[PDB]
C-alpha cells in the first residue's frame, strides 16, 4: 500500500489518497460528509465527499448507488464532474467507504443573489444553467431540486449544477455554505401532486432568475399549501384546462381559493430593478422579462422548454453548439436501482461501480 493516510474529520475518519491534503469539513449529514482539500497532484483545491458504509441499510445503499450511476451518465462543464472516485479498502469482503472528488468552486448562487449583476453576467449564468439542464434532461435526469444552493460558481462567472442533499438530521448537520429550502423553487404541478415532466426544472430556473433580479425569493410560502397562494397571487388563477388535470380533492381545494387576475410582468418585474444605464440595457431588460414570463407559467404545457429558452434573444448571445448541444454518454436507467437487493448485493454493486470508475 502506502497510498493512503488517515485524518480525524468531524466525528469520523477520512482515509484518502496522500495526494489530498489539508482537509477541512465544509458540509455534513446522515448520507455524507464533504471536506475541502488541496489536490497536490492537480495543484488545485478540491471537495471530497465521503459516503460512510453506504450499504449499512437499504435507504443508504440505494442513494449511494443512484449517486454513482447518475454521475456516470453526465459529462458537461455546467454539471458536477467527478475528478476521482476511490475506496481505501482493497477487497469486497472488507469494502466500507466511498470517496467522491470534484473541483472546489468559489461560492454558491445564494452568495451571488445580492450582488449588482449586469445583463451580461445574468444572461451568462442563465445560459450555463440552461446548458446544464438540457444535458441532464437528455440524460433522462430531472433534477427536481434546482435552487440557488445547488448551483456553484467561480470568479470567472462559470457555473455548475450539483445536488448537495446529505439527508441532514439535527445531530449530523453542519454547513460552511448557505442552504435554502427546495419549497420556494417547486413547480405548481409538484405542489399540487400532479405528476410532472422535465420542465419542472424550467420553473425552478425562472424562480432563480427572478430572485437574481429582485434579490428576494419570488414565491416565499410558509408551507406547501401556502406556496400555491403565493403563486396565484402574482401569476393569477390558472385555467380550467389546467385545473382539469388535478385530482378531485386538490381540484376542489384549488377552485375554492379567492380568484386572482394576476399581476402584469411589467409591474411584477419593473424596469428599475433591472440594469438601465444604456439603451441596450433597455432592450435586454425587455428580453429578460419576456423570458421570465415564459418560465413562470403555472401550466407546464404552456411553459417554455429548455430548447426554446436557449434560443431566446436574452440567452442566444452566448450560444455555442459545443456547449448547448453536447450529448450525455448515456441515458439514466433506473432498473438496477429499483431492483430489490439484500445488503450484500448492494455492497457488491456499489463496489463494482467504484472499481470500474
Ligand atoms: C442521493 C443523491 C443522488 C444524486 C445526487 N446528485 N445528483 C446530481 C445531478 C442531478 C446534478 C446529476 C449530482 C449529485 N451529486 C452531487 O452533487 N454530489 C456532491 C454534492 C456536493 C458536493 O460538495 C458540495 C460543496 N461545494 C463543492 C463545490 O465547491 C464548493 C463547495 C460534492 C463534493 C464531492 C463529490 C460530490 C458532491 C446527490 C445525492
Amino acid at each position: 500500500d502506502n497510498q493512503f493516510y488517515s485524518v480525524e474529520v468531524a466525528d469520523s475518519t477520512f482515509t484518502v489518497l496522500k495526494r489530498y491534503q489539508q482537509l477541512k469539513p465544509i458540509g455534513s449529514g446522515a448520507q455524507g460528509i464533504v471536506c475541502a482539500a488541496f489536490d497536490t497532484v492537480l495543484g488545485i483545491n478540491v471537495a471530497v465527499k465521503k459516503l460512510s458504509r453506504p450499504f449499512q441499510n437499504q435507504t443508504h445503499a440505494k442513494r449511494a448507488y443512484r449517486e454513482l450511476v447518475l454521475l456516470k451518465c453526465v459529462n458537461h462543464k455546467n454539471i458536477i464532474s467527478l475528478l476521482n472516485v476511490f475506496t481505501p479498502q482493497k477487497t469486497l469482503e472488507e469494502f466500507q467507504d466511498v470517496y467522491l472528488v470534484m473541483e472546489l468552486m468559489d461560492a454558491n448562487l445564494c452568495q451571488v443573489i445580492h450582488m449588482e449583476l449586469d445583463h451580461e453576467r445574468m444572461s451568462y449564468l442563465l445560459y450555463q444553467m440552461l446548458c446544464g439542464i438540457k444535458h441532464l434532461h437528455s440524460a433522462g435526469i430531472i433534477h427536481r431540486d434546482l435552487k440557488p444552493s445547488n448551483i456553484v460558481v467561480k470568479s470567472d462567472c462559470t457555473l455548475k449544477i450539483l445536488d448537495f442533499g446529505l439527508a441532514r438530521t439535527a445531530c449530523t448537520n453542519f454547513m460552511m455554505t448557505p442552504y435554502v429550502v427546495t419549497r420556494y423553487y417547486r413547480a405548481p404541478e409538484v405542489i399540487l401532486g400532479m405528476g410532472y415532466a422535465a420542465n419542472v426544472d424550467i420553473w425552478s430556473v425562472g424562480c432563480i432568475m427572478g430572485e437574481l433580479v429582485k434579490g428576494c425569493v419570488i414565491f416565499q410560502g410558509t408551507d406547501h399549501i401556502d406556496q400555491w397562494n403565493k403563486v396565484i397571487e402574482q401569476l393569477g388563477t390558472p385555467s380550467a384546462e389546467f385545473m382539469a388535470a388535478l385530482q378531485p380533492t386538490v381540484r376542489n381545494y384549488v377552485e375554492n381559493r379567492p380568484k386572482y387576475p394576476g399581476i402584469k410582468f411589467e409591474e411584477l418585474f419593473p424596469d428599475w430593478i433591472f440594469p438601465s444605464e444604456s439603451e441596450r440595457d433597455k432592450i435586454k431588460t425587455s428580453q429578460a422579462r419576456d423570458l421570465l414570463s415564459k418560465m413562470l407559467v403555472i401550466d407546464p404545457d404552456k411553459r417554455i422548454s429548455v430548447d426554446e429558452a436557449l434560443r431566446h434573444p436574452y440567452i442566444t448571445v452566448w450560444y455555442d453548439p459545443a456547449e448547448a448541444e453536447a450529448p450525455p454518454p448515456q441515458i439514466y436507467d433506473a432498473q438496477l436501482e429499483e431492483r430489490e437487493h439484500a445488503i450484500e448485493e448492494w455492497k457488491e454493486l456499489i463496489y463494482k461501480e467504484v472499481m470500474d470508475w
